[PDB]
Parts: structure tokens; C-alpha cells; sequence
């Protein structure tokens, strides 16, 4: 016969104090984008992008990530 | 015969203080985008984008992510 | 006694042929203008301009200037 | 006694042929202009300009200037 | 007694042929201009400019300048 | 007594052929200009410029200058 026991335990305190978060700035693609094209011959899929794209400005006043995982297999 | 036990336990306190979050700015695609095109011959799918796109400005005054997971298999 | 004579003469033909004037373009101030200002103290005249201004696009299909002048003094 | 004579003469033909004037372009201030200012103290005149200004695009299909001048003094 | 004579003469033909003027381009201030300023103290006139300014794109399909001048003094 | 004679004469033909003027380009101030300033104390006139300025792109399909001058003094 089989006897199995699991006792995970945690208290942890993942913390982040700030007195004053200030004055973040972000200027992607300030400048000028130009794209000329003549006599182009494609015989398959095309994807294009031009300009400012996919620009993130994440500012988590927190941003305290915490993660956990627990597997327990038996055959 | 089989005897199995699980006891996960947690108290954790994922915290984020700020006194004052201020003054975030974000200027994607400030500048000018131009795109000329002449005598183009496609024989398959086209996707295009031009300009400002997909610009995020996430600002979680919190942004305290927490995650957990628990699997328990038996054959 | 005094005897004075003036005989200016001209035929000149100031010419400009074009077969086809085409396709002029002009994009001033394509981009973005921003102007922040805090705690400014003036004790005299101010002039300001912001943006697109005073942009000319002269296109004289002719533009044949001709000029002449004639003074004739006596004391 | 005094005897004075003037005989200026001209035929000249100031010419400019073009078959086809085409495809002029002009993009001043494509990009982005930003101007922050804090705690400034002036005690005299201010002039400011920001942005695109005074941009000319003269395109005289002709542009044949011709000039002349004639003085004739006597004391 | 005094006897004075003037006989200027001209035929000249100032010419400019072109078959095809094409495809002129001009991109001043493509890029990005930024100007921060803090605790500035002036006690006299200020002039400022920021950005694209005074940009010419003269394209005289002709541009045949011709000039002349004639003085004739007597005391 | 006095006898004076002037006989200037000209035929000259100042010419410029082109078959095809093409494809001129000009990109001043492509790049980025930044100008920070703190605790500046002026006690006299200021002039400033920042950015793209005074950029010419003269393209005289002709550009045949011709000049002449004639003085004739008597005391």
C-alpha cells in the first residue's frame, strides 16, 4: 500500500514602495518615414508595416509579479 | 490500496504603495509617414498597415499580478 | 546755352516656353509641433507663432520678370 | 555751350525652352518639434517661432529675369 | 564748348534649352527637434526660432538672368 | 573744345543645352537635434535658431547669368 503527503507553506510579502513616481516620457517614431517602390513583382504572400507600431509604455506603479506552480503525478 | 494527501497553504501579501504617480507621456508616430508605389504586381495575398498602430499605454496604478497552478494526476 | 538729348531704344523678347508643367507638391509642417511652458515671467512685449506659417507655393507658368529704370537730373 | 547725346539700343532675346517640367517635391519640417520651458524670466522684448515657416517653393516655368538701368546727371 | 556721344548696342541671346526637367526632391528637417530650457534669466531682447524655416526650392525651368547698367555723369 | 565718342557693340550667345535634367535630391537635417539648457543668465541680446533653416535647392534648368556695366564720367 501507498502513503503520500504534501504540505507546501508560504507567508512571503513581495512589496514595492515608492514616494513619488514622476515624469516618464516616450517618443517613438519622432522622425519621418518614407517608402517609394516601383516595378515590384511578387508571386507569394506579402505583409507590410510602415510607421509607428506596437509601442508599449507599461508603467506599473506596482508591477509586483509573483508566480507559483505545483505538479504531483502518480503511475 | 492507495492513500494520497494534498495540503497547499498560502498567506502572501503582494503589495505596491505609491504616494503619487504623475505625468506620464507617450507620443508614438509624431512624425510623417509617406508611401508611394507604382507598377506593383502581386499574385498572392497582401496585408498592409501604414501609420500609428497597436500603441499601448498601460499604466496600472497597481499592476500586481499574482498567479498559481496545481495539477494532480493518477493512473 | 544747353542742348541735351535722350534716345533709349529696345525690342527685347523675354520668353519662356514649356510643353507641360506638371506635378508639383509641397508639404511644410508635415510633423507635429508641441510647446509646453510653465512659470514664465515677461516684463516686455511678446510675439509668438506656432505651427505652419508664411508658406508660399508660387508657380508662375510664366514668371518672366522684366524691369527698367531711367533717371535724368539737371542742376 | 553744351551738346550731349544718348543712344542706347538693344534687341536681346532671353529665352528658356523646356519640353516637360515634372515632378518637383518639397517636404520641410517632416519631423517633430518639441519645446519645453520652465522658470524663464525676461525683462525685454521676446519674439518666438516654432514649426514650419517661410517655406517657399518657387517654380517659374519661365523665371527669365531681365534688368536694366540708366542714370544721366548734369551739374 | 562740349560735344559728347553715347552709342551702346546689343543683340545677345541668353538661352537655355532642356528636353525634360524631372524629379527634384527636397526634405529639410526630416528629423526631430527638441529644446528644453529651465531657469533662464534674460535682461535684454530675445529672438528664437525652432523647426523648419526659410527653406527655398527655386526651380526656374528658365532662370536666365540678364543684367545691365549705364551711368553718365557731367560736372 | 571737347569731342568724345562711345561705341560698345555685342552679339554674344550664352547658351546651355540639356537633353534631360533628372533626379536631384537633397536631405538637410535628416537627423535629430536636441538642446537642453539650465541656469543660463544673459544680460544682453540673444538670437537663437534650432532645426532646419535657410536650405536652398536652386535648380535653374537654365541659370545662364549674364552681366554688363558702363560708366562714363566727365569733370
Amino acid at each position: 500500500s501507498v502513503q503520500i503527503v504534501y504540505k507546501p507553506v508560504d507567508l512571503s510579502k513581495v512589496t514595492s514602495k515608492c514616494g513619488s513616481l514622476g515624469n516618464i516620457h516616450h517618443k517613438p517614431g519622432g522622425g519621418q518615414v518614407e517608402v517609394k517602390s516601383e516595378k515590384l513583382d511578387f508571386k507569394d504572400r506579402v505583409q507590410s508595416k510602415i510607421g509607428s507600431l506596437d509601442n508599449i509604455t507599461h508603467v506599473p506603479g506596482g508591477g509586483n509579479k509573483k508566480i507559483e506552480t505545483h505538479k504531483l503525478t502518480f503511475r
